């Protein structure tokens, strides 16, 4: 196994790769004109594919990942880095710079189990970056509920969406993608979302996606990511959707977010509960403490309906303002006893939902 | 105690005194008081003091009282840019209010507040921000961390003829900067702790504001602008710098400061991850560098650099010499070299204001 590739060449690919004993080893692969770098934790795992346009050996090894990344990226702005397979070492040569590194043997690397794909589509990289994005931020990170340690991805109609909770707030998008597409839902592992969000380079490079009863993969220019899914039942969070909420607030995002902010400060540090009182083009969020401190925020809003009184966790609700990052928010209200929608102003396609605290 | 001010006036000195704050309450708590048009706040954690004073220019009513330190800070940044912060004393809360933001914040009372002792300077001088900035980032990173021997996890100050000096070391490597303040000093020493060292260089904001220290038996004192930081000192018997460096290192080495950094951070990802000891073979116009680990894998670096005379092979902890060429900041290093089992000088090609003795493996 030989090849020489430039240095910029193999950081990104690098990068993708790291993300997922052995396990701690990168596969590398030279074959019919390019080189593969592969990355596993055995329940997913990353493939880069390089091009290869200056004289190479086939070939296949595993080396440190850590270790063959750092060196890379050591190693001066644009170098020509030199790798070939000697014994059981990987040499790494570029300039005077000279690396011997341990391997383990190709043979040994694991592969994810086979399995056919039977729900597929494709849709621009940003609309996925988008979908993640808005609800990342609510999934669960090590519930028992192992079912919540992730992202729920559904389809209906022509519209992919994705759904998050920890068991107490949520988050859903829903974009249409523009193909007609079988209902279908599976839940991605968090470790899984954060890796498929991270491959997703900004760029024009369309993503395919394809969805078996077990795993999913996911294809966008060079890299290719395939996960295990969560097998497990997603909750009935359409449940907690409020189905009419009769109430509509605007107001400025940031300006709502800043008097949040302030109040939160002198808010409950382990239950975090505020109030607000709404009424006539007006909101006043109070805080208080057990130390008896307290906080209040009056604002001007676009508000007619009746007068009413509701109490949230406001690090739920400045975690909503964070994500939406709009110019207004409308929080679609019904009473103090219920959960409470919030939304850009200017867009339905991400949607939050926290519940109502008694003070 | 009724103050009103604008929030970019408070939000300097509140950053000032409360960054350092956090079991005993009050010690989370700034001390306001309002006397003669000004408004004074202080924090402490026993072993240290920074007092902000503000000219209060719209109506105000004199008292003292202190309240939680990171809340407060926290209410006054969160306020918008241009905000006028309205402050008053009510029974046992402090009001706080600007536009349509309200707070009430609990209260301890000023006479519960500690204060340091008093004490007399004995030693004074003025000197730059900037000189100040030198100093103490030419050597910080040598300071121990967590030593038995408590004087090492600080920093020496020096004052000899009209110099200033700071000299941090760990018992393995050694850092040294002096630089000329333009005023006759007596030959003295002090040990600043850690965290005074951290906050003389975070009150130092980057403008012309000029610093004057004073110096007493048990304590320093730091002036500029309207802020004051008073540290306790720390009694030990530290290292003469003079009797570190080494004797006469005549061998000298001359290289690019960059190249030789970058080349020593490659071959330690192959140094012993503990110990991260490589060698150097020095050679005419030559310097190779070697690393390798239990696993026996190896890097080599080979580098051409300025050196004429005898050749020598030396091991260093990488970290010690990337700890030097990263605090170094310039074009070309020199390393002045004795023999294998001898400590390396190192300095800037170019000044002799710092200079770096590093122990060798
Ligand atoms: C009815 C039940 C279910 O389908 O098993 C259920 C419904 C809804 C949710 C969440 C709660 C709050 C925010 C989003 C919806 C649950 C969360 C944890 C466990 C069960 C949940
Ligand atoms: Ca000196
Ligand atoms: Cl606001
Ligand atoms: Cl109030
Ligand atoms: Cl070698």
């Amino acid at each position: 196994m030989k090849f020489t590739v430039e240095r910029e060449h193999l950081l990104k690919p690098l990068q993708q790769v790291s993300g997922p004993p052995i396990l701690g080893n990168l596969l590398l692969q030279v074959a019919d004109g390019t080189l593969s770098l592969t990355g596993t934790d055995l329940e997913m795992e990353m493939v880069a594919r390089v091009a290869l346009v200056q004289p190479h050996e086939p070939g296949a090894t595993t080396v440190p990942a850590r270790k063959f990344f750092d060196i890379c990226r050591g190693l001066p702005e644009g170098a020509e880095i030199a790798v070939q397979l000697e014994g059981e070492r990987m040499l790494v040569r570029s300039g005077r710079s000279r690396f011997s590194l341990s391997t383990l043997p190709a043979a040994d690397f694991p592969n994810l189990d086979d399995w056919q794909s039977e729900v597929e589509f494709t849709l621009p990289q940003a609309t996925m970056k988008r979908l993640i994005e808005a609800t990342q931020f609510s999934m669960a990170h090590q519930d028992v509920r192992y079912y919540l340690n992730g992202m729920l991805f559904e389809t209906e109609g022509e519209e992919l969406r994705t759904v998050a909770t920890d068991g107490h707030r949520l988050a859903v998008c829903s974009m249409p993608i523009g193909q007609s597409l079988p209902s279908h839902s599976v839940i991605v592992p968090r470790k899984g979302v954060i890796e498929l969000m991270r491959m997703l380079d900004g760029g024009d490079n369309p993503l395919r996606v394809q969805i078996g009863s077990n795993n999913i993969r996911a294809h966008v220019g060079d890299f290719i990511f395939t996960s295990k899914l969560v097998d497990g039942r997603f909750p009935d969070y359409r449940r907690v959707l409020p189905k009419n909420p009769d109430k509509h607030l605007e107001a400025g995002c940031d300006l709502l977010k800043q008097a949040f902010a302030r109040a939160a400060i002198l808010s409950n540090e382990k239950f975090r509960g505020v109030r607000l009182y709404v009424s006539e083009n007006q909101l006043k969020i109070t805080a208080n403490n057990p130390e008896q401190e307290e906080a209040e925020e009056i604002l001007d809003v676009t508000y007619s309906g009746a007068e009413m009184e509701i109490g949230f966790n406001v690090s739920y609700v400045l975690d909503v303002l964070n994500a939406l990052k709009c110019e207004n928010v409308r929080m679609m209200l019904t009473d103090s006893v219920s959960s409470v929608q919030i939304e850009d102003a200017a867009s339905q396609s991400a949607a939050y939902v926290v519940m109502p605290m008694r003070l």
